[PDB]
């Protein structure tokens, strides 16, 4: 079971039978903002179980994320897939992302099932409306002194540091550095560092130049979410190799995320040019390839269940209606992107063994 291998859950997915209503299955066709193309495109809200707002189809089908077999069942293929840690989407509580609706009132029953599977729950914090340095640290705060003492709660156990919390911070660089070096360096007006709520706070990084931005804001690490290679400079694993010489420089974690393939077109369908065939496995396997060249200190998975972008590993089925073939995994197995995981994460697992100053040789 390998803890430096971290995936992004989502736990905003409901249904009728457990929420009483549909939730993100149900997913709105994003408008394209010139009119004169979304026109040409599909229209509304997915009408599921049949026609669901993704690419793929779940073998748990439309569920609900307050089901808890589904979360066993989650945990459960996670553990297969050899990932110690899941990284658990989060608004705070009485806010949602605005296709869902709040989800942080599900957290114990999702630390409790983590636990369970002898798995950990670090945090990915979505950007919330009104974000700042001022708020992160009454959430942060809320966090630790909500889910810190419950034994699934993730801690980056620094060989010989304190065991530190991890929080990834979804559009970081929305926030202006001189505004979250307030909070994350030593001597800001409202820092945690060095306090009872301090932690590795991780930037997503987008175009080269944030790399500089990250410095001045006081970041621990970086880590670059998108599943299309091409899409941004983070995304693109042929400069990962710079970020990760960048990341040693200044002691930052260069955390890579790595995907199985991207289609969101059943709900942004002018997204076309991003769109990456999975080819059974060879994208997954040519992305956790290329992280391992780097010899990198954890590597992230977007996604376990992104149904939406169609990142997901989770065990999907073929299904086919009246106006679909949806995409599936054939010729393979509803498991396949958990056996290519099991088989990267044991690699890697193992080749992170001889990285360690200490564990070097004549
Ligand atoms: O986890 C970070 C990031 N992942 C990809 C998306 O899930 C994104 O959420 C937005 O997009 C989804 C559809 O892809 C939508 O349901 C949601 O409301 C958006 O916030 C998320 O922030
Ligand atoms: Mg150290």
């Amino acid at each position: 079971l390998n803890n430096y291998l971290h995936v992004f859950y989502y736990s905003w997915y409901g249904n009728p039978q457990f929420d009483g209503k549909y939730i993100h299955w149900n997913h709105p066709v994003l408008e394209h903002w010139d009119p004169r193309i979304a026109k040409n495109y599909p229209q509304g809200r997915h009408n599921p179980p049949d026609d669901i707002g993704s690419s793929f189809y779940p073998e748990l089908g439309s569920y609900s994320s307050r089901d808890p077999s589904v979360i066993e069942t989650h945990m459960r293929q996670m553990r297969s897939a050899s990932i110690g840690v899941l990284a658990l989407s989060w608004y705070p509580p009485d806010v949602n992302d605005e296709n869902g609706e709040p989800t942080d009132n599900l957290v114990p029953t999702i630390l409790d099932k983590a636990h369970k599977y002898n798995l950990k729950v670090t945090f990915h914090i979505e950007p919330y409306s009104n974000r700042d340095d001022q708020n992160m640290y009454k959430n942060v705060k809320y966090i630790i002194d909500k889910y810190g003492n419950h034994p699934a709660f993730y801690r980056y156990k620094t060989k010989t540091g304190n065991a530190l919390p991890m929080f990834y911070v979804y559009d970081s660089y929305i926030t202006k550095p001189e505004k979250w070096a307030n909070l994350l360096t030593t001597s800001g007006s409202r820092s945690i560092r060095n306090s009872p709520y301090d932690g590795l706070f991780i930037a997503l990084l987008v175009e080269e130049k944030h790399k500089y931005d990250i410095l001045q804001s006081g970041f621990d690490g970086i880590y670059t979410y998108f599943a299309t290679n091409g899409f941004t400079y983070g995304s693109s694993h042929q400069n990962w190799a710079s970020l990760k010489l960048f990341c040693d420089k200044y002691n930052l974690i260069f955390i890579p995320s790595v995907g199985p393939g991207y289609i969101d077109t059943s709900i942004r369908p002018w997204n076309t040019q991003n769109t990456r065939n999975r080819i059974n496995g060879k994208y997954y396997e040519i992305g956790l390839s290329a992280a391992l060249q780097t010899r990198p200190s954890l590597i992230s998975i977007t996604s376990f269940n992104e149904w939406h972008e169609g990142t997901q590993i989770e065990k999907a089925v073929p299904k086919r209606t009246s106006n679909t073939v949806y995409l599936d995994y054939r010729p393979h197995k509803p498991g396949l992107y958990l056996e290519l995981t099991r088989k990267w994460s044991e690699k890697y697992s193992k080749e992170r063994a001889t990285y360690a100053l200490d564990r070097q040789l004549p």
